[PDB]
């Protein structure tokens, strides 16, 4: 494990500026970092981490999470360890995906639906590769760096308020998990996705979940699904884990459905809604996204 992909800060060498949201294991800030010399100031994201595991243990597994090198994951830049614990990312001015497609539930077309479903894909493909389980995807989980340029964040905060509804059967009975579990979660982040962020089984008491999901009911399928799309969610929540599809196999079939959108989501006005112009992603990765990533999958 390289340790020079992880920087120990200072708490002289930033400062939390304002509170973005918090979730299960801690409270998430805008942040600004201040070079020693310099006097410029770098926005950076800040997540404090409620419990504040000796350092070392700590210090062990946040090695792991700066060493995530992929386009569409999150990588854990910097860390401050003292009576808390605190952890520094690139800040994402977009915010979350759940966030994103709720304020544009009237603006959002099929080819950014279904990419977004691959880069997801692609990015817990590659936790996998690594032999790494997030344990938590959820779309809340999920970052807009442009809106064409997503990213999973926060996998393995367990590691250094169980989130039942987004949770496999065999997590939620017997607290196992893994890349088949992360499946699951998957299914689930894509029906937030295809819904315009609702939430899963509103109305429904988190306890009562498991006894739902043993009688073998589901999530509804969307209204913008069509039964091609509402079968792949369908079999990441199969019972066994080993029949559900794989990571790789769902880059595969959700980049053949963003070739022809039109033909799997049913969108009101769609025609009208287009991945941009060469010109207008020039200019989005100029100003907010130089790093290296695949090429958007456009329809055929
Ligand atoms: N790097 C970031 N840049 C900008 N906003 C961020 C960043 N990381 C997190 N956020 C926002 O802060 C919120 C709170 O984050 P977090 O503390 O991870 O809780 P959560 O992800 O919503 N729920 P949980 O699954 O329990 O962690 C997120 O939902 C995002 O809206
Ligand atoms: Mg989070």
């Amino acid at each position: 494990p390289n340790q020079a992909l992880l920087r120990q800060l200072k708490e002289t060498e930033f400062k939390k500026i304002k509170v973005l949201g918090s979730g299960a294991f801690g409270t998430v800030y805008k942040g600004l970092w201040i070079p020693e010399g310099e006097k410029v100031k770098i926005p950076v994201a800040i997540k404090e981490l409620r419990e504040a595991k000796a350092n070392k243990e700590i210090l062990d597994e946040a090695y792991v999470m700066a060493s995530v090198d992929n386009p569409h994951v999150c990588r854990l830049l910097g860390i401050c360890l003292t009576s808390t614990v605190q952890l520094i990312t690139q800040l994402m001015p977009f915010g979350c995906l759940l966030d994103y497609v709720r304020e544009h539930k009237d603006n959002i077309g099929s080819q950014y639906l279904l990419n977004w479903c691959v880069q997801i894909a692609k990015g817990m493909n590659y936790l996998e590769d690594r032999r790494l389980v997030h344990r938590d995807l959820a779309a809340r989980n999920v970052l807009v760096k442009t809106p064409q340029h997503v990213k999973i964040t926060d996998f393995g905060l367990a590691k250094l308020k169980v989130p039942i509804k987004w949770m496999a059967l065999e997590s939620i009975l017997h607290r196992i998990y893994t890349h088949q579990s992360d499946v699951w979660s998957y299914g689930v982040t894509v029906w937030e996705l295809m819904t315009f962020g609702s939430k899963p089984y509103d109305g429904i008491p988190a306890s009562e979940i498991s006894s739902i999901l043993e009688k073998g009911e589901r999530l509804p399928q969307p209204p913008i699904c069509t039964i091609d799309v509402y079968m792949i969610m369908v079999k990441c929540w199969m019972i066994d884990a080993d029949s559900r599809p794989k990571f790789r196999e769902l880059i595969i079939e959700f980049s053949k459905m963003a070739r022809d959108p039109q033909r799997y989501l049913v969108i009101q006005g769609d025609e009208r809604m287009h991945l941009p112009s060469p010109t207008d992603s020039n200019f989005y990765r100029a100003l907010m996204d130089e790093e290296d990533m695949d090429d958007v999958v456009d329809a055929d």
